[PDB]
This record gives structure tokens, C-alpha cells and sequence, in this order.
């Protein structure tokens, strides 16, 4: 597809706090996250916060897929 297409985003419907751990992504409810891998692994997805531009793994269950 055209370069830049295929983006998938989710909306945080619960907040998630990484703590002192750069592998995990923090976000507040309402933040949008662009997925950067094709599937969740063991219930964890990986993406980038629209608000903070940080990246990391998070519980997929804390979000819902935007359509
Ligand atoms: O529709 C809204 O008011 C805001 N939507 C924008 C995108 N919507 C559009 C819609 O529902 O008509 C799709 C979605 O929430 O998946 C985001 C949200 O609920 O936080």
C-alpha cells in the first residue's frame, strides 16, 4: 500500500504505569497508541504514544482498537 498506510491505533481505556522500566509504555486513559508490531504476545502489545512519543510494551487489555 501507499507509504504510511496500514497504521493501526488503539485508545487507552485504562491508564498504565511503567514505573522505572523503559521496556513498558506508560499512558493515561484517553491517550492513543500506534501499534508497531503485528500482534500482541502473551497479551502484551507494543507501540508509540501519540501524546509522549515514547515506545514500549503494554497490556492490550487496557486498550481498545480504533475503527
Ligand atoms: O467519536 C468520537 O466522539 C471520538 N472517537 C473518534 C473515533 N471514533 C468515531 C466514532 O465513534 O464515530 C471511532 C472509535 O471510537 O473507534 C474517539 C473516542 O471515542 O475516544
Amino acid at each position: 500500500g501507499p507509504l504510511g498506510s496500514g497504521r493501526m491505533r488503539v485508545k487507552a481505556i485504562f491508564s498504565h504505569a511503567a514505573g522505572d522500566n523503559s521496556t513498558l509504555l506508560s499512558f493515561k486513559e484517553g491517550d492513543l497508541i500506534t501499534l508497531l508490531v503485528p500482534e500482541a504476545r502473551d497479551g502484551w502489545h507494543y507501540g508509540e504514544s501519540e501524546k509522549t512519543k515514547m515506545r514500549g510494551w503494554f497490556p492490550f487489555s487496557y486498550t481498545r482498537v480504533l475503527d
